[PDB]
This record gives structure tokens, C-alpha cells and sequence, in this order.
């Protein structure tokens, strides 16, 4: 079984006086998610005849955690230059199965675009829920860190001292499978440039590390994705083809999945996101990393949300 749920219908994120960069709404999702195998989120950006903010703007979607009243980023993308997602049949696709526990019953969603023009961007969002026999009937998800309000509200990169990326995580004793879900994209053309005149953090290729209990465990390489091969190839005269570090205009920001070893099940461990070292000399602007990292706990027996603590 595959149920399609329609959620935002030509909603506009715009900037200027009786307008907003974000839109919200409440939608009804089926209540039972125990047999949900996959949930695909589709984002359609309609921008016919240059009627939208022609820049490659940062955008993201959130689902509200009813109990805590906190917004969780389920997906982000960079809008294409000058056009919408027309070359793509169903729009940008992002797997959001990790958030099935929050995508049930009356769910409030939020979509934001860092647009600075009144014409902004218009979107239609729908979800495909595929029912079946999942490998794990239950899942729980909680954020470890969230500095993703916009491209320039991320974590400053290259500053003398930085903090706010070390946390402690306690996984439920019945966790059968656990993993981290991270989405990271950078902004800026700050100096000193890397070879090839690549400023940070939009252009400079880096490899960040996540340390579990002080041991370097996962590496996140923000390298070339092959922007020139983008299906949305009608973006000229915008600078669409050059490879940025870990993202391309008119494409979803990749979701990075790192599987935790089961020796962490039932125990509290430390998590630290370590940026590859670099110092901003401050002569050519700022550099930021917009980042969200989530811990997902799965089991075939009802499970409570992992505890994240400083």
C-alpha cells in the first residue's frame, strides 16, 4: 500500500512587508505508523516565466514535535537559479522515514526559504507513505544539535574559539539499531582561499569528523557532487555547474547516515562534531556551516526517545 498525502499547495515564502519567509500549516497524516516502510517527501517549486526570486536560496522543511513544541528539520535544499523544479516530474525527493513517529495524526509542517525578494518562491509538498512489513516496527528520533535557521545562522567557521557541538546521548536499553542523521551545508567565500581560489565555507572542500566517546569515528567529506550533471540543467545564466563543497544549486542537501555500534545500546556516550581546522583571516567576509544532526533509535518493541544532554 502506498498512500499519498498532499500538504502545501502553492504556498509562498517571500520577503517584504505583508509577507513571510516561512509558511506553516496543519495536515492530517494517518495515525498508525507501525507498518510504514518508507515516507518520501516531494517538493515542487513552481517558478514559471521568471516569476520567482532568481537566486539559489537556502530552504528547509520542519515537522513540529508536539510534546516539546520544537521544530525538527526533516529536509533542506538549495533552490535552482532562475527556474523551479519543472525538469523534475515529482519535484525534489527526500526520504523522511526517520521522522515517521512525528508524521502521524494532525501534524504541523513548516517550510522556509531564505528569500529576500517579494516575488520569493512558491511550493507544493506531498508525501508518499509506503506500508508493508518494516524491519523495525518502532523508531524514535531526537536532535543532537540544530544550527540551521538559515545559511548565515549556522555555526561560524574559522573563529578563534567555538563551542556548542559536544553532547551526551543515552540510548534506550531495547534499541536494536541506532544511527545519526546529519545534514550539513556551508556558506561563504572567506579568506584565506584554498588552492584554486576556493573560499570557505561554500567552496572549500573539507572533511569533518564525529567523535563518539572521544574516538574519531565517522568522517563527513564535503566534496564535489557533480553539479554539472544536475537534471535541472536550465539554470543559466546562473552559476549553476561549478561544484560547491557538498551541495549544488537546485538540489537537495544530502542526508548522511552513520550507523552506531550496538555496544552503545544502553549506555550514555559523548558526541562531538569536529570541523576540519581552518582560520578565517576576516578580509573577505564570513563563513558558516548550517547543520542539523539527529539520533534515531529503532526496535521491534516500543521505544522511548533517546536522551540528549549537555
Amino acid at each position: 500500500n502506498t498512500v499519498n498525502i498532499k500538504t502545501f499547495d502553492k504556498v509562498k515564502n517571500a520577503f517584504g512587508d505583508g509577507l513571510s519567509q516561512s509558511a506553516e500549516g496543519t495536515f492530517t497524516f494517518p495515525a498508525d505508523v507501525t507498518t510504514v516502510k518508507t515516507i518520501k517527501m516531494f517538493i515542487k517549486n513552481e517558478c514559471p516565466n521568471k516569476t520567482c526570486d532568481e537566486w539559489d536560496r537556502y530552504a528547509n522543511v520542519y515537522v513540529k514535535n508536539k510534546t516539546t513544541g520544537e521544530w525538527y528539520e526533516i529536509g533542506r535544499f538549495i533552490t535552482p537559479y532562475w527556474v523551479g523544479t519543472e525538469k523534475l516530474p515529482r519535484g525534489l525527493e527526500i526520504d523522511v522515514t526517520d521522522f515517521k513517529s512525528l508524521l502521524s495524526g494532525n501534524t504541523e509542517l513548516k517550510i522556509y526559504t531564505e528569500t529576500w525578494l517579494a516575488k520569493g518562491r512558491e511550493y507544493s509538498v506531498d508525501f508518499d507513505i509506503v506500508y508493508g512489513t518494516p524491519d523495525y516496527k518502532y523508531s524514535a528520533v531526537v536532535p543532537v544539535i540544530q544550527y540551521n535557521k538559515s545559511s548565515i545562522d549556522g555555526v561560524p567557521y574559522g573563529k578563534a574559539h567555538t563551542l556548542g557541538l559536544k553532547k551526551n546521548i543515552q540510548l534506550p536499553t531495547n534499541t536494536e539499531k541506532a544511527y545519526l542523521r546529519t545534514t550539513i551545508s556551508g556558506w561563504g567565500h572567506a579568506k584565506p582561499y584554498d588552492a584554486g581560489s576556493r573560499g570557505c565555507a561554500e567552496w572549500c572542500f573539507r572533511t569533518h569528523t564525529i567523535a563518539i566517546n572521544n574516538a574519531n569515528t565517522f568522517q563527513h567529506q564535503l566534496g564535489a557532487l557533480g553539479c554539472s550533471a544536475n537534471p535541472i540543467n536550465n539554470q543559466s545564466p546562473g552559476n549553476w555547474a561549478p561544484d560547491r563543497a557538498g551541495w549544488c544549486p537546485g538540489m537537495a542537501v544530502p542526508t548522511r547516515i552513520d550507523v552506531l555500534n550496538n555496544s552503545l545500546t544502553g549506555s550514555t556516550f559523548s558526541y562531538e562534531y569536529k570541523f576540519q581546522s581552518w582560520t578565517n583571516n576576516g578580509t573577505n567576509g564570513d563563513a558558516f556551516y548550517a547543520i542539523s544532526s539527529f539520533v534515531i533509535a529503532k526496535s521491534n518493541t516500543p521505544i522511548s526517545a533517546p536522551v540528549v544532554t549537555n
